[PDB]
DNA sequence: TCGACAGTGAGACA
DNA sequence: TGTCTCATGTCG
């Protein structure tokens, strides 16, 4: 496989094109058709007098019997459906890793974005694999100390059919964003595969 | 609650 | 002047 290695102080990611266009088109259509997102209908749930947010506008699938936590609650993901198994297997096939969980986000146009954040490290093992379909969207890495010092910025279009692996310690020293882009009008679907520890 | 996203001011440039 | 990009406040 042909990989672009994105390297900098505390940043190890690599990027490749996982699926050719024909196949990326097919899979995208199947995703749009088949994935079931949480609606907005239920925002919060309260226990012991303290509220807890409930996932909205995302879908989670994973292995039977698995549980993950979210905003303090413990959930079960939907069991895998075939298009996701197909995608998981290609990722596995090209990295040597296994994954038991995927978080799917849909960005219906360039107004949908994600603000700077660092993944919830607490429940993970190991590399996060991010697979993109639909419209190309720029993805941005900013160092968590850049205020103290001035560290470089790294900017990467995540293209249709692509795979971005984020390996240690990329998620420890750098925040990530998917910034707004008005010019972009078509939707993007992103799949983030993880391995949730049984411990 | 605290996580997703609304809101906003500075700067760029058309 | 108008839209965009970058980098604290709110609320369910
Ligand atoms: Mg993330």
């Amino acid at each position: 496989m042909s990989w672009r290695h994105i390297r900098a102080e505390g940043l190890d990611s690599s990027y490749t094109v996982l699926f050719g266009k024909a196949e990326a088109d097919e899979i995208f259509q199947e995703l749009e058709k088949e994935v079931e997102y949480f609606t907005g209908a239920l925002a919060r749930v309260q226990v012991f007098g303290k509220w807890h947010s409930v996932p909205a506008k995302q879908a989670t699938y994973g292995d039977a019997g698995l549980t993950y936590t979210f905003s303090g609650l413990t959930l079960s993901p939907k069991p895998w459906i075939p298009v996701l198994e197909r995608i998981r297997d290609h990722v596995s096939g090209v990295t040597g890793q296994t994954f038991n969980f995927v978080l799917i986000n849909r960005y219906k146009d360039g107004s949908d974005h994600i603000c700077e954040h660092r993944d919830d490290e607490r429940e993970l093992a190991s590399p996060i694999a991010s697979v993109s379909f639909g419209a190309s969207r720029d993805f941005v890495f900013r160092h968590k100390d850049s205020p103290s010092r001035r560290v470089a910025v790294v900017r990467l279009p995540l293209a249709h059919g692509s795979l971005l692996m984020m390996n240690h310690p990329t998620n420890t020293h750098w925040y990530h964003s998917l910034p707004v882009r008005k010019k972009v009008l078509a939707p993007r679907v992103n799949l983030t595969f993880r391995k949730i520890l049984l411990g």
